[PDB]
């Protein structure tokens, strides 16, 4: 994904139909319909692991998982038995955008929704995939779901968010993807201002917007879960480690140690797929072995901050069986 | 395969020792090359061995004089370390590396054996040593210091070559955990003692900084030795510390140049060749506490002074104020 000699710029054509409670476009909730289709190792559908799993989903969205490797066409089910989707029966997920447009051009991306009946993709657009979890699958939240995205929050979240998906989440995509010193400086740059920024924040507050967590939180945890691990050294995002950034890796360790935050997260796959499918910045595929994870499961007193982070609901239980992450593909026990 | 001839006080292999006549050949990238550097700053022989640098980057010729007026060496007047070898041997085959001592009158090179060069520097070249200068290399203790810097050489100097060069997953897998077994083995030791061997700082010291001193800069991230940074390793980042801010050391120490080369001649590991903009280099300056285990860096002997001029390191290339 580099272009050489040029800026790191995301192609972003997605399929924007809704799955929604009115069913306006074609697509209405209901269990037992829709599957969702994600990967350990990509931090947009990682939201959509974490979302799902706040909000006691498990049991009406089914889940597929896709390997962190794959050749030109992008996603396939190759950590499964038959090397095929347990439901959907497909060997690679591009089958299923075909199913629904022949010839589909743009981006084979996670994560993506997929109605179960037709084996065809209803939509791919992250940003909305989550908010609708929270806002059109209301009658089937779990009692003690919490308020992700409430009403008289989206403005504060919706800004926060924008800021960070610029600067962070696609910050260290346009450290690693730049093509050129000067793109990678000017990245660099915007990057670790916006990290300062919201030390700033987060030094005053337990969470990014108000009392408790919300969608904003979960999207800069998926990239904070990446950094040590991946952007570091694979996108040279390296003034400094996770680490050794004091308030950002306390507030890290708060949500990782979070029911339904460190139990989606796979650091063998995550690892894996970074430096093995981007053969174009690290041609070895070499995967390090390090870091050593065991500091995320240190102490980090951000409970003296106050806040509360279901705010009148109950952590989730742990995942169901099949979700569970390897213990040798987390941190050691 | 290195050309093992030695100037030596004696003058055995027909290379004695005298002021003015040798030039010593480094680049402020390569850390055999900076161990020379050190040892010669810490022994005051900066005004009777001269001293030329090459630039970071270069073809497949090696070493060039690219940061210099001209392009060409001051003294020596070529424009690439190569000729200096073709010079004494007109074929030359083997691998053409810094550093390497340069007889000035003649432009050809004497030695290039980067191990033997620095016990040489303390042995042969006694009768130019400064007021002050330390014992790096004292009858009394080579058993020791040989030992622990064979340990380290293997396992650590060439322990993160061994990783970043590795051609496959399994013997990278191998070299990762030989060199963090070393540093485990090396933390125990300097917990309870100021420097590897002893009371002073020796060779074993300097061969051992010159490492440190790129691993954070590169080997954690280029050549994903990655366990950890060496700012999370308490024992040996303060040992670290301690001798990057003893004179001699610290001030040999050109960062820029040193990634500069490391991400930029290295394309198969690194295809776009983009030189990170980290690691801050400020935690370099911050107080250690290695003053409280004791030792006499010097022992008997002085720090040396600040460096010549043309040796200082341009301020945006260290570590900023």
């Amino acid at each position: 994904y580099v272009t050489t000699g040029q800026e790191f710029v995301r192609d972003t054509k997605y399929i924007e139909t809704r799955i929604t409670a009115d069913g306006r476009d074609g697509y209405p909730v209901e269990p037992g319909r829709y599957r969702l289709i994600a990967a350990r190792a990509c931090p947009w559908a990682n939201r959509t692991l974490i979302v799902r799993r706040l909000l006691g989903l498990e049991n009406v969205l089914s889940l597929g998982l896709c390997g962190p490797t794959h050749d030109k066409n992008s996603w396939t089910f190759d950590l499964d038995p038959g090397g095929v989707d347990p439901v959907l029966g497909i060997p690679r997920l591009k089958d299923a955008y075909e199913k629904r447009f022949p010839g589909y051009p743009k981006g084979i991306t996670v994560p993506a929704v997929v109605e179960i009946a037709t084996g065809e993709v209803v939509t791919n657009d992250f940003p909305q995939i989550t908010i609708d979890f929270s806002l059109e699958w209301t009658a089937y939240h779990r009692d003690g779901a919490p308020q992700l995205y409430p009403e008289h929050l989206r403005a504060e979240i919706d800004e926060v968010s924008k800021g960070i998906y610029t600067e962070v989440n696609n910050g260290v995509y346009r450290c690693g993807f730049a093509g050129s010193q000067d793109a990678y400086d000017a990245a660099y740059d915007r990057l670790f201002t916006k990290l300062d920024e919201l030390s700033e924040r987060l030094a005053q507050q337990r969470y990014l917007v108000g009392d408790t967590i919300t969608e904003a939180d979960v999207r800069l945890f998926t990239t904070l879960a990446r950094f040590d691990a991946v952007y570091h050294g694979h996108f040279k995002c390296n003034r400094s480690k996770l680490s050794e950034m004091p308030v950002l890796w306390a507030y890290a360790r708060d949500l990782f140690q979070t029911p339904g935050f460190g139990d989606t997260t796979d650091f063998t796959q995550i690892k894996q797929h970074y430096y093995i499918v981007h053969s174009d910045i690290n041609p070895t595929q070499i995967v390090p072995k390090g870091p050593d994870l065991r500091n995320w499961l240190t102490p980090h007193h951000r409970e003296e901050l106050g806040g509360r982070p279901f705010g009148d609901g109950t952590p989730p239980g742990p995942p169901i069986a099949a979700e569970v992450v390897p213990a040798q593909n987390w941190v050691p026990t």
